[PDB]
């Protein structure tokens, strides 16, 4: 039901409004995400629900999307030093690379590895209630 | 009072532990961010109180700090489509680049930007409460 949504922006004033308006005025909300700036370009990932029609406008308005995925979803179930490192333990314990991760809206913790089909299974005791 | 630590993590298992780990057993909470993975790199933005703190351990743990920074913190005041590219735009317009960009787990929105004097006074309409 969410994507992620990885587009990889200019590195020039601008482009983070034009995704913005671009998805708003589709009706497509930013659930959560962010913009890192790494050298010459601006890697972007935001999640939202309507995540093929994102693509298409994104990529309309001439914006480079590398990929639409459906990350994990899972909740830290309470806030406290070293939550994620260990949640990130776990997963490297079983040889699984985090690619991307953030936290959404609803405090929800958004994963992608290089191994979702195992990840879904270790990261089980993090599900949302 | 609150710093973005910027770290250049390896695209490898474990750094995100190692990461979490570090700060965790230091009583260093991570408020926001997140880490996007870029070619064999991976960058990591997080939001924490004890900044310089922070910088310390990590480096003492064998991470790269690129920088540790006050970023501007502001508040989108509802949640609309569009409104993450209007404040964008209104920083477009005033020829002010933005570098980071995400949210915490307060729902704020944490900024970083080539001219961060003039994007507070662009950005006073966002200020939070």
């Amino acid at each position: 039901m969410m994507f992620d949504v990885h587009v990889v922006l200019d590195n020039q004033i601008g482009q983070l409004a034009l995704l913005g308006k671009t998805l708003g005025n589709k009706g497509i909300g930013l659930e959560g995400g962010g913009i890192f700036t790494v050298g010459d370009e601006c890697h972007a990932h935001f999640l939202v629900e309507q995540g093929k029609e994102a693509k298409i406008a994104l990529e309309q308005a001439g914006l480079l999307v590398l990929a639409i995925r459906t990350p994990l979803i899972r909740k830290l179930k309470q806030e406290k030093p070293g939550e994620l490192g260990e949640i990130a333990r776990v997963l490297a314990e079983n040889n699984i690379n985090i690619l991307v991760q953030y936290s959404d809206h609803a405090n929800q913790l958004i994963l992608i590895t290089d191994n979702d089909s195992m990840a879904a299974s270790v990261t089980l005791p993090w599900a949302i209630k």
